[PDB]
């Protein structure tokens, strides 16, 4: 067996390259720069630097540019998305020098996270046997609102009708979203630290029954929703490591782990860090629809047989991020934000229906579906790069002329928008502008009359209605209640500042309530149980 | 868009590790060790060194062992497969010191190989329109033998009946195998350097019509064989980079490239170098059956829609390598050699039928199928770790009691065996023993009487019948002709030595012919067109 595997490797030694020629930096210096890199740069440039949103920062490129090009670029930034760390005064000349030296070295390697680590992190707090057989409290679970108290690493269940915080549960740091099990009993939350918590809404007092950590960093979680699979499996995508994990939908036991490392859809070259973004459960087949960002692939992971996984890798467009179902729940309208496109994934026929060109940096969230008087059923989205609102036709059967076309546009307060919203019972369309550099715009939301779309929008002074005092008071993500007569908004203020949840009477557009509480720290995402569980948007 | 991707990464800086603490070595020293590493170590330890047959040689482990342990281990080796580079005198004390220092550094990175590189390497020598419409020569193409003249980087087409070299074609270095297109017109060969050459057997004189390089290092190639896909696609697996590529089966144009990097079947942890081994074309579905070694996965890559690839990842056992069809052409009998198992892949129902325990380091090649008088249809394989020959039952329908069981065993001349062989028309069973340390055994093949399996085998002095003179004269891979009355053997002698192809009258077991030629340099693999094309084994 020794002489058999004894012939030379076909790989040419000359072409295998050693890495160096980097400026010398001590342990203290290298760590200070490493800490800055993850607190300030990692989000956009990635953990490895092959590059996300912007150009790669690998040694081959950085050393080519040299110390000074790097110091200067980091110092003033660029008009294409790269913040000015020097001019703004964010970082010192000394620090920027350190970062320029740092990016000239081989990127340090973060740990991997396989089954051993997963199982070690897996915990069953309350076994399925020991869990109640019926609802042991008199809460109106369907109208409950799971609110993320970001910096607190908790979530608060707010009663829809009473406007009170019914329970505060400790979770992973800065939970990114909440999702509901198909049965409507379990609430699944995932922190950016990849920590998932499963919460039983039937317990006397809603409590965590299981937990697990599926990676170092993550964003999405979902539950199986195909007929005959209620609470069967639970999936979660991770940023690092580039992977997603399928787990038991009852105990959260890790079953399968799949690497999303691979070839890009555009250049068809290898990308060592294709982060997993949105994940939505199919209703057409027993599959999960996974978005793989950097490679721009939409994976149809079939869980009919989890031991021998079948995945259909559909090419879309680079930088897939968020998105949601069309009115019929068959077409996944997802946004390839830095490509300025919205990919239409047919979950039934399992193929890319079309690539719709939209405004700069679309950010639909899960989007807004409504029937246009002239264009029929459409799905809409606002943007981060401009104040447009794209309306895309979603009816190939009865409206072929408008299917997959940016049929019309609306104009909002400006760019920096994050979430557009509406409801089957509502006649209004809201658009927030959370990251708009103007304080007044970023603290208010635009509202359109669906019954008269030619009319300009109305501006609701959300943050002002909260009456909180100092702070940026950024408003974010409109969200209806089960009956669709009220729309909730989060007044995302600092951790040491005061925050609130503003409710609006959708019928009159008048302030209805304001939820304040010392525990309501940095409220961001809000997810009404029913509307979330049944994809009502 | 800047403040939105402006929050800190969930990844803890403290856990992202810088790599070093390695012994200082100059550029000349590092390259001398790098050159040795790929000429002598890479085959077993892998390119990135995360371990294959050989153990992990990554810095975390090597530095823990320290300079001394390393020098000593490399010097004397171990009884578990690690050759003794010092004791044998293969490497000097000076070199071993260099290697011990080298493995303590971060492994240098070999280049990737995506579509840009592939297309650049793609060449259409003769367009499909310019190619003949019928066979323009009088050769008996079905009985042609594609022989690999390993060190010459060529292959020789030998006429079966005349025993003469009809044509010598330049190819990639050390072609590993030959495969035939379903039509039986095109001959596909692939070098270990990943260079594939497509050869038209209908041209006045067989000539290359297209070529391409699918990686830095590779071993397998295959053609689509499902009804209605003759010559449609052509796949090829690569060692580095860990990937396989689907190409147009007419012009060899690159269409799809898939990364095999991923999670292992056993530990379910990430493996950065899962090399692709055997690839066999399905007859049950429009799929290719790909073996992924280190992760032990068998991929069913469906090409019905190559733009939206669907892959069924089946778990098997680590270290999948070679294997072949059962008599019926439904079950892929593959060998997970370092696991001492043979995986049975059901190509129809698309599932792992069973994991059969066999001898030490099974190496079937494509195996040998024959009907046992007592046990019914069976598939057999010899080994590299011992002299056994495992007979596994392959008839679940009419012989359930013997299906997937190591029903019986035969004993050969000893270990170091590579290929067992037989034919529907033949009543003999041959096994070679190419890497047996004994010269006499390694230069001869064992033959069994299928009509009397209790009888010991007969030893055929192949190399002696060649009458070549000096040299190790290792005999390798028995191979029948279309009619199944002759069995060919390659007398794999040195490049500066003399080699030959020995033919045997299968009916009498008597020397029939001997093919010698100054051009027949280091003949290894031989592939009869018909028997290869129609998986007759
Ligand atoms: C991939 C992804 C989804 C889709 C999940 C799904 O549907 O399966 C999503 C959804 C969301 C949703 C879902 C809302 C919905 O209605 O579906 C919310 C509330 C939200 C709050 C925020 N997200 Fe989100 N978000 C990211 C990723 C994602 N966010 C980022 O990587 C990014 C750009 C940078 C970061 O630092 O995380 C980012 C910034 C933010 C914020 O700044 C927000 C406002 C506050 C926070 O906690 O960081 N993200
Ligand atoms: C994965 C794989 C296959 C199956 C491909 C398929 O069916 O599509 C195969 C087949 C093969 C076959 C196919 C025979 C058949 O009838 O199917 C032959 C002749 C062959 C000649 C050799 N192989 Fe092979 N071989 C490797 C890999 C493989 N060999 C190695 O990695 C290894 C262990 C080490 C190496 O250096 O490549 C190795 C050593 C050898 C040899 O030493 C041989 C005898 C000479 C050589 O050229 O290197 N291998
Ligand atoms: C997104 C919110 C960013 C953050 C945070 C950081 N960078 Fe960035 N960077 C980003 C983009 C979109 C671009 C492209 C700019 C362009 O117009 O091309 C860049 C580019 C760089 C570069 C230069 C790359 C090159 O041209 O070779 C460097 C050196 C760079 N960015 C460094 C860097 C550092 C050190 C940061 C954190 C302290 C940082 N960037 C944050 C987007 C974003
Ligand atoms: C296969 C034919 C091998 C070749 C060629 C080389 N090595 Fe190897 N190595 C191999 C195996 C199977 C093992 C396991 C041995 C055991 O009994 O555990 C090893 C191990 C080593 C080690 C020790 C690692 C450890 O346990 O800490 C070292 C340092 C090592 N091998 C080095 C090495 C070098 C430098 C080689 C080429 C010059 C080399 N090996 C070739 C198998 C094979
Ligand atoms: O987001």
């Amino acid at each position: 067996a020794e002489q058999y595997q004894g012939a030379a490797s076909a790989v040419d030694p000359a072409h295998v390259v050693r890495t160096n020629g980097a400026p010398d930096m001590s342990e203290s210096e290298f760590n200070e720069a490493k800490q800055i890199y993850f607190q300030r740069c990692a989000g956009c440039h990635g953990v490895l630097r092959k590059g996300a949103t912007g150009k790669p920062l690998t040694p081959d490129i950085t050393q080519q540019r040299g110390q000074q090009y790097l110091e200067a670029l980091i110092t003033y930034g660029t008009p294409l998305g790269m913040p000015n760390w020097g001019s703004s005064g964010e970082l010192s000349k000394e620090q920027i020098t350190l970062m320029a030296k740092y990016i000239q070295h081989t990127p340090p390697q973060p740990p991997e996270w396989g089954m051993p680590e997963m199982r070690e992190s897996w915990k069953v707090l309350v076994k399925p046997e020991d869990r109640p057989k019926k609802q042991l409290n008199d809460l109106d679970l369907p109208n409950l609102f799971s609110v993320t108290l970001r910096d607190a690493g908790q979530i608060a269940l707010v009663d829809g009708d009473s406007k009170k915080i019914v329970k505060v549960i400790d979770t992973g740091y800065a939970v990114h979203i909440s999702r509901m099990s198909a049965s409507g009993r379990y609430l699944l939350v995932i922190g950016r630290d990849a920590r998932i918590d499963m919460i039983d809404l039937w317990a006397k007092e809603p409590t965590k029954v299981a937990e697990i950590k599926i990676g170092i960093e993550a964003r999405s979680v979902e539950s199986s929703k195909f007929k005959g699979y209620e609470d069967r499996y639970t999936i979660a995508g991770a940023y690092w490591p580039p992977q997603f994990a399928i787990m038991d939908g009852e105990t959260l036991e890790p079953k399968q782990i799949v690497s999303t490392r691979g070839m890009t859809v555009d250049t068809q070259t290898y990308h060592p860090e294709p982060r997993v973004a949105a994940i939505i459960a199919s209703h057409e087949h027993p599959e999960f629809i996974v978005n793989v960002k950097e490679t721009g692939k939409v994976l149809l992971v079939n869980y009919k047989d989890i031991d021998n996984l079948t995945v259909t890798s559909i090419g879309a467009a680079p930088f897939l991020h968020d998105g949601g179902w069309d009115s019929s729940h068959r077409y996944f309208m997802t946004a390839a934000n830095n490509s300025n496109k919205v990919a239409v994934i047919d979950s039934k026929d399992r193929r890319l229906s079309a690539l719709v060109d939209v405004g700069k940096t679309p950010h639909p969230g899960r989007g807004a579906n409504f029937v246009h008087p002239k264009y029929g059923p459409v799905w809409s989205t606002s943007h981060l790069g401009d104040g447009s609102i794209s309306l895309i036709g979603t009816d190939p059967k009865n409206h072929p002329q408008y299917a997959w076309k940016k049929v019309a546009e609306l104009q909002g307060q400006g760019g920096g928008s994050l979430f557009i919203k509406t409801h089957p019972k509502s006649s209004h369309l809201y658009v927030d502008t959370t990251f708009n550099p103007d304080a007044r715009i970023s603290q208010s939301v635009a509202v359109f009359d669906l019954k008269n779309l030619d009319a300009k929008y109305q501006v609701l002074p959300i943050a002002e209605w909260a009456d909180l005092g100092e702070g940026a008071k950024r408003v974010v993500q409109p969200e209806y209640n089960k009956r669709g007569d009220e729309v909730w908004f989060s007044v995302w203020n600092g951790k040491n500042d005061s925050s609130a949840l503003v409710v609006v009477d959708d019928k009159t557009l008048k302030l209805k309530a304001v939820v304040k509480d010392p525990r309501l720290i940095t409220p961001t995402g809000k997810f009404n149980v029913y509307n979330t569980q049944h994809d009502v948007y």
